[PDB]
DNA sequence: ATGTGCAGATCTGCACAT
DNA sequence: ATGTGCAGATCTGCACAT
């Protein structure tokens, strides 16, 4: 199946609200075996966040303003280039409340990850993090820094529009699957790209189809497009 | 006291009206001294543009089908990293009607330029480009990508309408059958209602499909409805 | 420019166990 | 509440005329 960056690009083009968006993010993050994702939009110290990370970990992350201690975030600030962190392989270098920070984090599968920092509007920033419960991250091929930037930029933008610009939003799968159908792919081809069972694609769409009571994909497509659903 | 990518990053957040956006786009090109800016979203054979470029260049570029000629577009297709194009320095190298192209383009201040290509949803792409009248011109590719991703999101997601696009059409017959198709009718059903031979509907639509080069009614209707051909 | 004719490919519609 | 199987229903892709 296509890489998570591509899945993220594909996602950043669907409607509509934060709930949907969050759902799809989680789905992608799971798919590639990640404890969760974490999108942070930070302006000085105020901090907007869309994340998967355990509700507990978030509570304490903010309650203790870990945003200042977090080495990942610190690094995200000093450079807008994709990077990977481990906490373990990093433990030897400086760390004391840091060393302890990672530990508390570990209790929630957040041991290592990939973080893509973006220079956002008005001099601010955004960073997207795919978090792994493994000690470190070894990749067969390094992820393209330029590609990462381009997709996170699209996600950042997409997320911001939630709070800037029917409400029967199709759920992320119906949406992502339907958008392929709209570009010609056949279900089995969709399944091949998404890394899911043909029956998955098969079911998701017939259900959407039933919802609207239409007898053909073309109809679902026409219908979905006309109602600004995809 | 800024670079244009910076201003473009900001512009990406702007609200909200279509015109408001396009103006913002032009204002940034002007502020920096650019004959213009150009945003292209290459889908299939289908192209959509949002430009500052001269009203004439626009109209001709598509009529003359320079999509397939422009050495800048071609390069962007096989490259998704920021790059500059001279037009003068490029004359030595290959150039059949290419040499003609750059000259004719020079008739509108488009001599050199900076183009940034990005990968968008469903494996398509978009590219952003700033045109200068200078013979040639003299940036962080990662930063460049991060920005354009935001602009693409902002242009793309809010359904802004193009300032131009490769022309394509549907004739009355096609448009009538496709409109039924877009309502879940089967081809046999269509033939019965419009009172014609199954094979007429078949061949007609079949023909349109070949013209746009798509493998499925859905794709065809998805396309038609999106390029307002119906 | 328009059809005919067919042979896979691919959906769709149903029934049923997971 | 989903995932499986299936077969009749449609469509898509050539080949060969009109
Ligand atoms: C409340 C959501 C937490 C945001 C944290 C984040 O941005 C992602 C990140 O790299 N931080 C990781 C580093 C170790 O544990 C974390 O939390
Ligand atoms: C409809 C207007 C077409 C815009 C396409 C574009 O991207 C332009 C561009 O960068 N290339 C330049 C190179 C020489 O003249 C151009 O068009």
């Amino acid at each position: 199946m296509q890489h998570w960056l591509d899945k993220l690009t594909d996602l950043a083009a669907i409607e509509g609200d934060e709930c949907i968006l969050k759902t799809g993010l989680a789905d992608i993050a799971d798919h590639f075996g990640f404890t969760g994702y974490a999108y942070l939009h930070i302006q000085h110290r105020h901090i907007t966040a869309v994340t998967n990370y355990h509700r507990q970990w978030q509570s304490t992350y903010f309650d203790k303003k870990f945003e200042a201690l977090d080495p990942v975030v610190k690094r995200a600030r000093s450079r807008k280039h994709i990077f990977t962190w481990s906490g373990e392989h990093e433990r030897p270098t400086l760390s004391k409340d840091e060393r302890a920070f990672y530990d508390h984090a570990s209790d929630f599968g957040i041991r290592s990850g990939i973080t893509i920092p973006i220079k956002t509007a008005n001099g601010f920033m955004s960073m997207f993090t795919m978090a792994s419960d493994k000690p470190v991250i070894d990749l067969d091929r390094e992820i393209d820094a330029v590609a990462a930037a381009a997709t996170i930029g699209q996600i950042h933008a997409r997320i911001s529009f939630l709070r800037t610009t029917d409400a029967a939003w199709l759920d992320p799968k119906e949406a992502t699957y339907l958008r392929w159908i709209a570009v010609g792919k056949t279900m089995e081809e969709i399944a091949d790209v998404e890394g899911v069972k043909y029956n998955s694609v098969r079911v998701k769409l017939r259900e959407a189809m039933k919802r609207f009571d239409v007898r053909s994909k073309a109809h679902l497509t026409a219908l979905a497009i006309r109602r600004k659903l995809i």
